């Protein structure tokens, strides 16, 4: 399954559900480069 809001991610391959996208983490900016879905806006 696609990922959720505020999910795990790579920017490298997105797999956010439709209508989020892979961007950068949230709070998480200190272990690994790892990117967090958000709810995209168009």
């Amino acid at each position: 399954g696609c990922k959720k809001l505020n999910s795990y991610c790579t920017r490298q391959h997105r797999e956010c559900c439709h209508g989020l996208v892979c961007r950068r983490p949230d709070y998480g900016i200190g272990r690994g480069i790892l990117w967090k879905c958000t709810r995209a806006r168009k």
